[PDB]
């Protein structure tokens, strides 16, 4: 199987605005998969539809509308509770790699904290030490500087083992989307072997 | 008195669904009286009725309906914002036991971080040292794995107190429902002096 | 600009009752203005109306209603989420001192944890260590006495650079409201330079 699949978590900072951008650029890609995990939060920069236009503007497709989203659902808190597969066990099964991008400082807090009282927060939970984590900070500056920041980047990383793209140096903005794609794809490249 | 006092919180996860076979047990033991608290999200794999139908069940009543529950009302958080007197002081007042069956990771993680904005949780928070609390935790394997787990078990009982009927040994699975119960029998018995 | 701007945030402790007393006292005062932000739980023991009754009080105008209110408007989680301006960060920039009054274990232990899926959180964390930070614990006395609260007020303090006006000594009760107002009075003094 020639496929690598990436889970897209995003989270309630406003670079989720960026988040249809790297879904479409992640689906041109040849050999890559991707879903998207969706909080509360994050859906209120942007929406399904500004996805699948931002896949079609990627694919050279002409405007129109889907449907099946082509397929790249974006899943909800709401999706899971609707013998039955649960969703975040499916979607830690499924992924090869887990992105977070954006992680904003409440989401941060929650992972460093073991909370999961969401699709995100459980998938993260329940993943096993064969799936790497990448997350990218992106808040306020001033949320950044605050003293559990650090604390928090700290335990997401020497006890998680996640990968910390940090934000850019005002320090506090998301690592830009395309070297967050490019990244990304440094990954495929290792897993393709 | 010679009537021993239990509350059971039950919490997201699937062991709830053996919850109101703990209910019933509880019920037919002739010195024991059990209350309720279940969280929102074991809300999903349990109902009122379904506690009712395992009362009639351990009592070898026929089918019918109430109304009344026997009466052991399953509490939700809905009921505590509905002088007057506060549903989980009342609850701390009453329980001689906490049981917590299942514990969720969610919710240990909750419990360990102090975080009290739930029936359940503030009950737990409101608690006197007087009362002894049990904790079965019931979760995915890997989510059991977690780094954080061990770290919540360890606030959760050096510095809480609270006892705990670790999983069984894929670790994860909640302690047998009746295996609960005779926990909960030997408290009552000790209590009996 | 004599103006001495005070941000109030009211949690979900019973002691919010007196919160409009605190908004009164403060409109009163010459130069001083307030903006409140009120958690979900808070709203429960105040409404818009006891604060505008409160400040028609204080000021001895008779009853009526409105409409701008005097203009002191209680912010919810709400209203952040209707290139536009962030609602906590123009509150931040806007805030000379926040008072968390009453605040709530549950707040304190979110606070704490870095936790910010709320306004009032995300006020908190996007503050500047220009701002100074008054928090008032309010709660029953066994939440008080409750292991994680020292540990909490701890972090709080040590860490955060937080005043705590910690509860009167059955120790929880918030510090009276006319006590929280003259040590409000006596920051303006400081601030008037
Ligand atoms: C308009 C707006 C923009 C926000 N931008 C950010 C941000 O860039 N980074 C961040 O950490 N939080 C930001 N927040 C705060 C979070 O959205 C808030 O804490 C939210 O409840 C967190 O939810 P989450 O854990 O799903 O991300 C913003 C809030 C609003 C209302
Ligand atoms: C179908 C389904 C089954 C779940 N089973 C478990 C479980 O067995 N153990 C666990 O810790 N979480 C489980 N979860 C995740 C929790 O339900 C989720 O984190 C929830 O928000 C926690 O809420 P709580 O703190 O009230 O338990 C499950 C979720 C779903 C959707
Ligand atoms: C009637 C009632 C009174 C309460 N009083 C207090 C209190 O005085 N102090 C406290 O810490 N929690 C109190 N609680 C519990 C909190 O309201 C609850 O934990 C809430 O979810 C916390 O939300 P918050 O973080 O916005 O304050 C009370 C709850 C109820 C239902």
């Amino acid at each position: 199987d020639g496929i690598f699949r990436v889970v897209l978590i995003t989270s309630g900072s406003v670079a989720s605005i960026k988040a249809p951008d790297i879904v479409g650029a992640l689906v041109k890609s040849p050999n890559i998969d991707v879903q998207v995990v969706a909080t509360k939060a994050s859906t209120y920069f942007y929406s399904q539809e500004d996805v699948d236009n931002s896949v079609r503007s990627a694919l050279n497709l002409p405007d129109g509308q889907t449907g099946e989203h082509f397929g790249v659902r974006v899943w909800t808190d709401e999706d899971e509770w609707s013998g039955e597969p649960i969703l975040h066990i499916e979607l830690r099964r499924w992924a090869d790699l887990v992105v977070i991008a954006p992680c904003s400082a409440d989401l941060l807090a929650k992972i460093a904290g073991g909370i999961c009282d969401s699709l995100a927060t459980s998938l993260l939970r329940a993943l096993g030490p064969s799936t790497p984590v990448i997350v990218c900070p992106a808040m306020n500056t001033y949320m950044y500087q605050h003293r559990l920041t650090t604390r928090h980047l700290a335990v997401v990383q020497e006890d998680l083992g996640y990968l910390v793209s940090g934000p850019q140096g005002g320090p506090g903005k998301m690592t830009d989307w395309r070297d967050i794609v490019s990244l990304i794809e440094g990954f495929a490249t290792m897993h393709q072997d």
